[PDB]
């Protein structure tokens, strides 16, 4: 069913998350953790503290879908045990030094085919696919994203609720 994962997103907020390789999503999928750039780093914490949830919409660049979301557990955290994050070429480990605890919510992929009805207001109406790494997705267009993807019957939303 779709109850628990509407409670979720009530009132949420969303981002979009371009990462350059399949592998960093999924060791995300495997840890339960992420790192951004500090730009969005910054965003990402300011939204943590702001919202009942927080969600990031995860999309590897040139493969044409989406390949799930997760929930903000935390605000980003230093000094952990260093994650073996594949890096691109110009991207080190320092600025990727954060590290944001997650619990995801669906780890199916969904093809940018079956979102193309789904424009941002918050990127000029282009297609939800459209847009930078931390680009904000308004709540409406985000939440009708989410509902989209395949259910996750894996997960087992209720430890997710007690935490909002
Ligand atoms: C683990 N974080 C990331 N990994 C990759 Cl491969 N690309 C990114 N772009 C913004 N963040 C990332």
């Amino acid at each position: 069913g779709t109850s628990k994962l509407k409670y979720v997103l009530q009132d949420a907020r969303f981002f979009l998350i371009k990462s350059n390789n399949h592998e960093n999503v999924s060791l995300a999928k495997a840890k339960g953790v992420w790192s951004t750039l500090p730009v969005n780093e910054k965003k990402l914490n300011l939204a943590f503290r702001s919202a009942r949830s927080v969600i990031l919409i995860f999309s590897v660049r040139e493969s044409g879908k989406f390949q799930g979301f997760a929930r903000l557990s935390s605000e980003s955290h230093h000094g952990g045990s260093p994650i073996h994050w594949v890096l691109p070429a110009g991207m080190s480990a320092k600025m990727l030094g954060g590290v944001f605890k997650i619990d995801w919510i669906c780890r199916r992929e969904l093809p940018f085919t079956k979102s193309a009805h789904l424009t941002n207001p918050w990127n000029e109406h282009k297609p939800v696919k459209i847009g930078r790494d931390g680009q904000e997705i308004e709540l409406e267009c985000g939440t009708q994203l989410c509902l989209l993807f395949p259910p996750d019957e894996s997960i087992d939303l209720y430890q997710v609720i007690h935490k909002m």
